[PDB]
């Protein structure tokens, strides 16, 4: 319950739905111009954002101290308006929780929500051939689409839906340090 009112006022304020050449994204908004989506979303010099031309002035595909992915990538946008900071809602270290929510917002799921319900720091996983780390997990069927919806409980943005099998999920853990 918290955790969905929770969700549906963050995304409100901060998401919006990103076309890139490689498909339609959730994106969450950090800070200033900076915002997050997926590795894979593979973002070019423009991007599509509420289906506008928005064009991007960097994107960092972040990695760990010894190169291993995270399959998640930064980008600060060539745009005027600035994000509502969110870096307190970030944590320094992989967030647990008993009750959290999927949140997703592209033409195919629009503000939709999902009780993923417990997410458990799972470290290591090989995701679609490519070693990852700092994955979250949570049980839920998550299906493809869903990429960039926003993992959260209440007071909490927990990270990035990136991937997942037939009947788990797996989010990138969007911390602090990772926005200076
Ligand atoms: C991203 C789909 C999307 O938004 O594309 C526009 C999701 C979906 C998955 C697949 C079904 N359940 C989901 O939530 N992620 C992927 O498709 C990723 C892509 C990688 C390049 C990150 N692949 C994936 O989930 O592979 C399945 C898997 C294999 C091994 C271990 C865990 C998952």
């Amino acid at each position: 319950g918290p955790a969905f009112e929770f969700a549906v006022a963050m995304m409100k304020r901060n998401s919006s739905t990103v076309k890139t050449e490689y498909g339609e994204f959730t994106m969450l908004g950090i800070y200033d111009r900076w915002a997050v989506l997926p590795r894979h979303a593979k973002p070019g010099p423009t991007i599509l954002m509420n289906d506008q031309e928005v064009g991007v002035l960097d994107a960092k595909e972040l990695v760990d101290k010894d190169g291993t992915n995270l399959e998640l990538t930064l980008l600060k946008l060539n745009r005027n308006e600035k994000f509502r900071d969110i870096r307190g809602f970030l944590a320094k270290e992989e967030v647990e929780v008993n009750e959290a929510v999927l949140a997703i917002n592209t033409s195919k799921f629009p503000n939709m929500y999902i009780p993923v319900g417990q997410v458990t720091e799972y470290g290591f996983l090989n995701l679609g051939g490519t070693p990852t780390k700092r994955m979250l997990m949570y049980n839920f069927p998550t299906r493809a689409g869903q990429c960039g919806g926003v993992l959260m409980s209440t007071g909490k943005v927990l990270g990035i839906h990136v991937g997942g099998n037939g009947h788990q999920g797996f989010s990138a853990a969007l911390l602090k340090h990772y926005f200076n």
